[PDB]
């Protein structure tokens, strides 16, 4: 599996309107989230590729760490990263070993799905999506083979927030995570 | 009104464990096919977006011309060509006719589904071919599909197709009225 990490934008789905982007301080009463959330592609359930490990209140927002564990997703992503002229076209410029950069390129964002502000049961949070159709602010998704390397790609996480996050991630045995229910996005039509 | 044209790869059990790419000489004797076969995406039934209008043996391979007719698909692809940064990212900037370019880029492969060579050396019982798929992945032999509003323009993009073969192919293409064909089964996710 892979690790993913980054700040998230917090998004709710209205009836009528398309997308509502919350201020993260609107949901910080509900952090830390240590219960695993499904990680999906672009809010398509049926595309679970893994599981969050922790979301934490850090400096200006909400930092997520996750594991990407779906073998069908990983195999499909690797095939595309290696062989698809189209997946490869927008990257200047590719190592070989291109998977981590192809993921970062096409799934650059993390969206934390939350119930609307107006609410008071149900969980607050539903899933985290790797997002391509989202905003170019608020979130940058970094994919890597260990969590230390991932958390290293960020400048605004303090020494103690970093230690806190890694300690927590070190306690998660990946093989204890349940199978994600994944089908290709194209199979959902 | 979209035409698609290209050389195909021929595949049996596509995207399944028993998948095998066939040399085009192996199915030579079952061409031409002018009956329409469904055109789907990535061998997914329920993604029919049009109908083939001929599969021909030519000098340099098996040439397929098709019509993309699904109004849901065409309307969705056109909208996305005009509005989706994702759809546009891997295409040259500011193309005229973004639909054509987006298709030509994202669905470059034409894959002709075949029965297994097992059944081919002993006179097949039923249809040798099932469908043609527009493919994102797995083009080998197998040129980049051209999409256009005009069938002559489409075929004439391949200099590997001679003038005579072009006439032969187009003879059956304009021989088809695009609207006596059934509506393909594609439904828009949007
Ligand atoms: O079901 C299939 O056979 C199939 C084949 C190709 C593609 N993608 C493409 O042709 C394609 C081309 C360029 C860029 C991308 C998206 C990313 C590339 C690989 C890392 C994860 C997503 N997909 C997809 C969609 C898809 C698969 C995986 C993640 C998201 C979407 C599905
Ligand atoms: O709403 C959804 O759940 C969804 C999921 C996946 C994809 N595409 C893909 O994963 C994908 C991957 C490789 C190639 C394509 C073909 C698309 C054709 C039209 C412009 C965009 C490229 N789609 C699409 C776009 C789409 C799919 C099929 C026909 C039209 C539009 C929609
Ligand atoms: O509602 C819209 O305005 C809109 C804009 C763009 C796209 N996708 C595309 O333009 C598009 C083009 C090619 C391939 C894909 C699928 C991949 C999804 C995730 C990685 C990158 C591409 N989508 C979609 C379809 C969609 C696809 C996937 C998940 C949800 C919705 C809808």
């Amino acid at each position: 599996g892979l690790y993913v990490g980054g700040f998230v934008d917090v998004v709710s789905c209205p009836k009528l309107e398309q997308e509502l982007y919350l201020d993260p301080d609107q949901v910080t009463d509900y952090l830390p989230v240590t219960e695993p959330l499904p990680i999906t592609i672009e809010h398509l359930p049926e595309t679970e590729v893994g599981w969050t490990l922790g979301l934490f209140q850090v400096s200006h927002g909400i930092f997520c760490t996750g594991a990407i564990t779906s073998p069908a997703f990983l195999e499909l992503a690797s095939r595309l990263a290696d062989t698809s002229h189209v997946a490869r076209a927008p990257v200047k410029n590719l190592p070989k070993e291109p998977l981590l950069e192809i993921l970062h390129t096409w799934l650059p964002g993390l969206s934390l799905s939350s119930i609307h502000p107006r609410e008071p049961s149900g969980p607050v949070f539903q899933h985290v999506s790797l997002c391509a159709l989202g905003r170019r602010r608020g979130t940058v998704a970094v994919y890597g083979h260990d969590a230390e390397w991932v958390v290293s790609r960020f400048s605004s996480v303090s020494k103690s927030e970093r230690a806190h996050i890694l300690q927590h991630v070190s306690s998660c045995r990946l093989e204890d995570l349940s199978t994600p229910n994944f089908v290709s996005p194209l199979e959902t039509l």
